[PDB]
């Protein structure tokens, strides 16, 4: 629950993307962006039919702002239906195989470094 800045020297940065949950029966990513736009300048936004979605901002400023200020906000669909949505910064999440990601992995036993 509590992040940190000492464990592994980053070397990717990534575009930074967050995930949303609480989309209506008749909604789309394009419609979500218009709502998240309040956070700042959106660069990308997608929404799965499962119910959850994802949004991407230019600078982290809009990211942290959205997950903070735009956290648990009532979403509005062009159809005329509201829906409680929640934003969160994409973190330790991988339905795929387990693989020690935030554990340790022992280390010091590879053929490189």
């Amino acid at each position: 629950m509590a992040p940190r800045g000492r464990y592994g020297p980053p070397s990717r940065r990534s575009e930074n993307r967050v995930v949303v949950s609480g989309l209506p029966p008749s909604g789309s990513w394009q419609d979500l962006k218009d709502h998240m736009r309040e956070a700042g300048d959106v660069c990308y936004a997608d929404v799965y039919r499962d119910g959850t979605g994802v949004v991407e901002f230019v600078r982290k400023e809009d990211m942290t702002y959205a997950v903070r200020k735009l956290d648990n906000t009532k979403f509005r669909s062009h159809e005329g239906e509201t829906a409680y949505i929640r934003v969160k910064v994409d973190g330790p999440r991988s339905p795929s195989y387990g693989r020690s990601r935030s554990r340790s992995r022992s280390r010091s036993r590879s053929l490189e470094h």
